[PDB]
């Protein structure tokens, strides 16, 4: 870990790893907790495998719509998701960012969360921090725990 | 996948040579300094960490003495079959520090020797222009000097 350049975040769920990871990885869950509110996701595509697409529609509280476009670079079922804004489907390098690392651990009454974000300067992760990253990441975890627990009979 | 014309440039080229030394040539960096530039340029260093997040990392040396260095992340390793390396990202997937290129390498065996296809992705039209021009002021001259590097071999 690069205290310069990454920034991380451990939460602990009250779910069971197989449920985690599906709303990590399937668009009609993500859409529901991906981004924090009042901003919500207009758009979900997802190409799960390493050079898979990552597109995402996200939407602020004034009504605009910001296209994302990431690639994956890593599933490893319920263990690691890793994805990156720095390339683009089939790793085409992207049009001119951070690559995201999610690691996943079974514990006796859930899932232990870990998501790093690396940035490649101390300067996007200072402005990562100054746009809310902790709070907004934070936020959206507890997003993803509400979602799977009332989900989860279904 | 299907290249894009306007993004991508592709160098087929056929060597007498078998497949595992061609493989070992890719991926070794005793090989790789002996052939990866093309002359008056050399390598003066070389590391290669094998596996999808691993750094590829070169030391580009001018007949003067200045040193170049470049890093890069490996993206697909599939034995004797298909390389896949980035310039966007550095090691461990981080996004690199802002030519970026996606290089995507293809092997196939043939009767006489290995089918040689390679594939340069680029993000914009512009920077493919600005490859392919300072290029051919090499793509094609490193694979002349890896056949016959790969020859000594044996």
């Amino acid at each position: 870990i690069d205290a310069e350049l990454d920034l991380m975040l451990k939460r602990e769920l009250a779910v069971p790893v197989n449920l985690v990871w599906r709303g990590l990885t399937e668009p009609e869950l993500l859409k529901k907790w991906f981004v924090p509110k009042p901003w919500s996701i207009s758009d979900c595509r997802v190409d799960l495998r390493p050079g898979g697409e990552f597109y995402t529609v996200m939407q602020d509280p004034e009504g605009n719509k910001f296209p994302n476009s990431g690639c994956f670079l890593e599933v490893t079922d319920e263990k690691r998701l890793i994805w990156t804004s720095a390339l683009v489907k089939n790793y085409r390098p992207a049009v001119p960012v951070m690559t995201a690392v999610i690691e996943l651990q079974p514990t006796s009454s859930g899932t232990r969360y870990t998501a790093c974000a690396m940035h490649n300067t101390p300067g996007q992760r200072k402005l990562h921090e100054e746009m809310g990253f902790h709070e907004g990441w934070g936020t959206t975890i507890t997003q993803l725990e509400e979602l799977l627990k009332q989900e989860k009979a279904y």
